[PDB]
């Protein structure tokens, strides 16, 4: 059942992603319905991006056939590998980064019902000027508003990159590291308060154009980043804590930037203890603009030849009790989590933990080894 | 030249990537010699994965004496006149860094934070700071039962922080430096950003290791990093840290065999030297066996059964200077101009030497993973 994790437009658009046929990873297209292996036009995803600029007429790869028709599984339902096609993560060269505190309102208010509530919102809205839900991160207002955080003693380094000059961005794990639609991903054993972040991901060229867009849940340890924001990069970048996928979809007629901006962002995860969590919310409280987001990763001070992926941060919050109350939510071993907007379709993933997932083992010299044989190159 | 290499260098055998015209190349130089050996393995990363430590790595194609190679540095050659080009001596390999394991450079931190990343306000908390902790930090062993009762202790004196959390906390601070073949080497411009006002280098010494987690040999690093950025939001950790030319790492790796092990490593003598355009100078020392955690401990957090690295990896092991010496105005500090030259060096590896400069001044990365898989390929060592 390929079908129910594709947009419910797919056969209409335009996709971008990677499919192991049984030779290696192979970068495919999805156009009318159809896979296109594209090897022989660019031997990866991040060549072909390179390779055809916005606007440039991408020419047709050799037919593999519909998709709904290839014999494409989960590990859930194939834990052995047994099929014969294997879809992954629509990166490779590309580097992983990650904006988060995108959602600034989520943030500020937050902190204001920490301390309570309505007498505290009034003082900090009369001196930015505004209403908080009208927030412009590094506007001269943000600047007041931290000004008057600090005479609260209520200012902290997280509303620095919520409402500050500079937007939180990180690399969320290494090249070729990624999961995909149908894979495992992995909370360290050693973590006790985790959850998912249901985001969109940004494909990005190597002149830092927005090509197109995918689904991604940015794996989140709290109670590592809790005891110390030094310890984001651990709390973010373990083996398989990162997936991205199905597919990317690229921008043409059909779907643009603007359908990304006023994306509904839908989460559901599903444990065999049969707690089930359910919940969405809008791209269109983003605080910051994801051309804005592209042009802060990207620019006179940082290039990325290869392209980059930039996840654009989530204003889910995993505060719904499991079984420990007021400790909020955390994985345990198997569960489910799916993450869906309409004009994307749905990245799904099965929990495990970092040691028991698979160890990553096909870096970029395996790729390079792998497309020579192939006669790619 | 002999200038920037260890004091034994005829005897070490050092690994690094030397461009003679074609593309980056894996080299050896043992005896002196230059050994070409992309025939062997065509990056440094395939070639520590083919060979385990203690095996000998058989003889590449002779380049002849190393310092009979017209290597320039780009503050002696801005244009590239010279027809060899040293890079540095990773490629395939994640960077890695760890933070806060000198305690030098932990009090600055904590310093930064409570300065809000404001360079004006760093004396006055520095002069808090120093006297009420020092003596403290190194009194425990990190991740110990001791090192939980002084943070049950700092609390209670109002003194914890999240950067004493990672310095004396079971989980050492290790974040990713900068993207994959984005390193400067020996001899490049680095960067700091145009609108940093508040930055300095970071000395420190560099692991290799390979994709089976062993550590391999060692270099010497510049961390280049901006205070103001970091002071205003640990959040901004990757922006004060990664931009274009923030990284260096050379000149070489020097390889681990019975001229060099990793027990020179946890003794080194690091020396920075820094010198401006407007004559400022400063000249510090400081040992390696300082670092709060064991290099091979560091490296045992940055891999095992929950993070894997199949090219290998580069660790950073943390800055054992925090440049305070005042530069322009009295109780200010320090911080970059463009034109600096910034030396690391200790006797076993060399010199690192980088001139600098803002990010948007110097050269674009340019050639990533993609140029490399192309050049490699256009030549057959593929
Ligand atoms: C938090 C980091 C700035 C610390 C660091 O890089 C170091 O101490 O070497
Ligand atoms: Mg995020
Ligand atoms: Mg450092």
């Amino acid at each position: 059942g390929v079908s129910e994790f594709l947009p419910e437009d797919w056969k209409a658009a335009t996709l971008l992603g990677r499919i192991d046929f049984g030779e290696g990873p192979t970068p495919v297209l999805v156009r009318g319905g159809r896979v296109e292996d594209v090897s022989k036009i660019a031997p990866t995803v991040a060549d072909l991006m390179n390779a055809f600029q916005p606007g440039a007429v991408i020419p047709r790869g050799e037919d593999k056939g519909p998709l709904e028709a290839l014999d494409i599984r989960p590990v859930w339902e194939d834990p052995d590998g047994a099929a014969p096609v294997k879809l992954l993560a629509p990166v490779d060269l590309q580097c992983l980064k990650a904006a988060g505190v995108t959602f600034a309102v989520s943030t500020l208010e937050r902190v204001i019902e920490e301390r309570a509530a309505l007498k505290i919102r009034t003082l900090l809205a009369e001196r930015m000027g505004g209403d908080l839900k009208s927030v412009e991160p590094g506007s001269q207002g943000a600047q007041r508003l931290k000004d008057a955080l600090i005479a609260d003693g209520l200012w902290s380094q997280y509303l620095e990159v919520a409402i500050g000059p500079d937007a939180e961005i990180f690399t969320k794990g290494p090249t070729l590291s990624s999961m995909g639609w149908g894979d495992q991903v992995g909370v360290r054993y050693d973590s006790h308060w985790n959850n998912p972040e249901p985001e969109v991901v940004l494909l990005c060229d190597g002149s830092g154009l927005i090509r197109g867009a995918a689904l991604g849940n940015d794996v989140n340890l709290r109670d590592f980043e809790g005891r110390s924001a030094l310890l984001l990069s651990k709390a973010k970048d373990n083996n398989a804590s990162c997936a991205i996928g199905p597919f990317f979809r690229l921008f043409d007629e059909t779907f643009g930037l603007d359908d990304v901006r006023s994306a509904e962002v839908e989460l559901k995860i599903t444990g065999r203890d049969n707690f089930v969590l359910d919940g969405k919310s809008n791209m269109s409280l983003i605080s910051r603009d994801p051309a804005v987001l592209a042009g802060q990763a990207y620019g006179k001070q940082h290039q990325y030849p290869d392209g980059f992926a930039l996840f654009l941060g989530t204003m889910f919050a995993p505060i719904q009790d499991r079984d420990t109350p007021g400790q909020g939510f955390t994985h345990k071993v198997g569960d489910r989590v799916r993450v869906s907007t309409p004009k994307l379709g749905v990245l799904e993933n099965e929990v495990t933990t970092c040691d028991k997932a698979k160890p990553w083992t096909f870096g970029i010299s395996a790729l390079i080894r792998n497309l020579a044989g192939r006669g790619l190159l």
